[PDB]
């Protein structure tokens, strides 16, 4: 039983889904830059929808497109999205900072995670921009951060996920259950349950999940 | 001279800003389905960044992109988004709604003016879709809902602004200083003084006004 989960820009798309076969969504705006912070509007009124159909909502904090380097002003976005998403009841929220070195900011991220007051945390496509190298690292710090789950694509190229099998499963055996870990980026209903079975993944995220 | 409004996607181009040139900005986010209602964080933040610079900010509230005729859930979106955008100081709200034969929706506007509390309104390049005939009433029909101006671009198909000089121009000779009417769409740094001195319009909205 392989958990998917939809990824939406706004609520538009959100009528026809189901829980008897998505669990959860990642609610977040411009998904041309790859998704940022929704307006409040959405995020109370999705959130509300959402749970009214049985479904679990992921908050995306992100106040731009580009970069995972954020400056202090755009921090400061992110806390204060943070507290909103949190007040509207969302059930975990999605970020991703990084150095200029590509590696794990975790002063910058343990400068929010008060405002998160406990609430679960995903870690994005951010996490492909880590040198290879870095990787097993990185995960060790995202489990003593306190987070949740990580989304990856296992390559930060765009090339096919089906090729990353090696890698994705060697990134499971290394979390050993410590923290969950996600595939995304070109994951559809028609590989979804390949990939996951060829790498012990048990949570698909996709536009196109079904 | 003429008043050029500044079209930012969140706050990364605000930087560079100067109220010697740029009085205002229009503030939302994905641009690439044409601006949609930027996050809490984003209005928050920019609002006090922009005023401290000395420059107005007009809020976007549109919940998605596409069509302008909005559902019920949608409508409840901009009341919401409405009710952050004052209790955040913006300076002015644009919106835009259309039923489904492309007039404008009184009924539907009216329903959010109280949440509006006042504040400036403005009517986006949804005034486009309208069928050229119907064109002069509706102007009449936002004067009468107390909006302030009216950004359009002269056209629906998306040709050169330069070829809807007689169009505009009849445009701002029937708002007869009822109402203020901006210039938006292929409006550069390099034709808005033309256009304007043209067609009589003193306002020039763009993401390369400058």
């Amino acid at each position: 039983m392989i958990l998917r989960e939809f990824c939406a820009e706004n609520l538009t798309d959100l009528t026809r889904l189901d829980k008897a076969i998505i669990s959860r969504v990642e609610l977040c705006d411009n998904l041309a830059v790859g998704g940022t912070t929704p307006s409040y509007g959405v995020i109370k009124e999705a959130n509300q929808y959402l749970h009214e159909k049985g479904i679990s909502v992921a908050v995306m904090i992100r106040p731009r497109g580009g970069n995972f380097v954020y400056n202090d002003l755009e921090l400061r976005i992110m806390e204060e999205d943070i507290l909103r998403a949190v007040e509207l009841e969302s059930d975990a929220l999605v970020l991703g900072i990084l150095t200029s070195n590509n590696h794990i900011d975790t002063e910058a991220i343990e400068q929010l995670l008060p405002a998160t007051q406990g609430l679960p945390l995903v870690f994005h496509m951010a996490f492909d921009v880590i040198p290879k190298s870095d990787q097993k690292k990185s995960i060790d710090q995202l489990v003593a951060l306190g987070f949740t789950r990580i989304l990856l694509h296992g390559s930060s190229n765009g090339e096919p996920i089906i090729e990353n099998i090696k890698h994705i499963k060697a990134l499971v055996e290394y979390a050993n259950n410590r923290i969950e870990i996600m595939v995304g980026g070109g994951v559809t209903a028609e590989n979804y349950q390949y990939i996951c079975q060829e790498t012990g993944v048990k949570q698909a995220h996709g536009t196109r999940i079904t």
